[PDB]
């Protein structure tokens, strides 16, 4: 599923995501933006043998199983392809943990380096929430 910006927003806040670890939600809109252009399906080979999963790229090193990742960890407990689905509720899941690992949303290199100090209201701007 493609998510529309004020669609992705609602959703997040309905999983507890906005304010989560302190970051409001258009820092959560803004990475999803940068990882996925808020497509749910989106996947990512990554030199490593490693892929992202999903709205917010989530990497199977760590957090998920995909059965291909040699020495890997699955710390979400669930299989990336759940990071792949219409509802968020995994991924959402999932980032909560991520976010609360050490390093906040630096853990999303998109996010440091595309989100991180800009003006994040801009992607929740106009939306119903
Ligand atoms: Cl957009
Ligand atoms: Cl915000
Ligand atoms: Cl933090
Ligand atoms: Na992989
Ligand atoms: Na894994
Ligand atoms: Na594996």
């Amino acid at each position: 599923k493609v998510f529309g910006r004020c669609e992705l927003a609602a959703a997040m806040k309905r999983h507890g995501l906005d304010n989560y670890r302190g970051y409001s939600l258009g820092n959560w809109v803004c990475a999803a933006k940068f990882e996925s252009n808020f497509n749910t399906q989106a996947t990512n080979r990554n030199t490593d043998g490693s892929t992202d999963y999903g709205i917010l790229q989530i990497n199977s090193r760590w957090w998920c199983n995909d059965g291909r990742t040699p020495g890997s960890r699955n710390l979400c407990n669930i299989p990336c392809s759940a990071l792949l689905s219409s509802d968020i509720t995994a991924s959402v899941n999932c980032a909560k943990k991520i976010v609360s690992d050490g390093n906040g949303m630096n853990a999303w290199v998109a996010w440091r380096n595309r989100c991180k100090g800009t003006d994040v209201q801009a992607w929740i701007r106009g939306c119903r929430l």
